[PDB]
């Protein structure tokens, strides 16, 4: 009955949750909120370094929470799923 | 600033982070709880419950309050609140 929806929504939630609770990767999804940022502008903002930014973002990309959109060498990151997009804005307007 | 906030943030997603702890969530919010009444409404025994209370507990997320031997539960946060009402919007 309503016991598997849910528990089947609640197992998709905390999908999205786990992949969001860690430091780096929040802070670079919020960096993302309504906008688009090369390797370099996500580094100097959030003051990581090239690698640790790369794997974050290897991550990010993995569990499909952001994209990319190329241009004569400089790749531009932005959030994909609605979900995540959605959180963020909502986490946006409570820590700001 | 950026690394003090994500870090409140990412405090609140870990202790909703697990199916039965956000299950809980989600039946406290806007509605104090004994443990009896959420076994109810989520079919699961006491003991079945009591390990994801008591880690909502140390995590301040929700307080207990006694009464004549019964202990009541309420959602602390309204961070926590407002994410769980669109959590509901989000898979509802």
């Amino acid at each position: 009955m309503n016991l598997k929806d849910m528990e089947q929504n609640s197992a998709k939630a905390v999908v999205l949750l786990k992949a969001m609770a860690n430091e780096r990767r929040l802070q670079i999804l919020c960096m993302l909120h309504n906008q688009e940022l090369s390797v370099g502008e996500l580094c100097a903002k959030l003051q990581l370094s090239q690698s640790a930014l790369s794997q974050h973002l290897a991550w990010l990309r993995r569990d499909g929470l952001v994209t990319t959109r190329k241009e004569a060498q400089t790749v531009y990151y932005t959030l994909k799923s609605e979900e995540v997009k959605a959180m963020i804005k909502l986490l946006h307007s409570l820590y700001c």
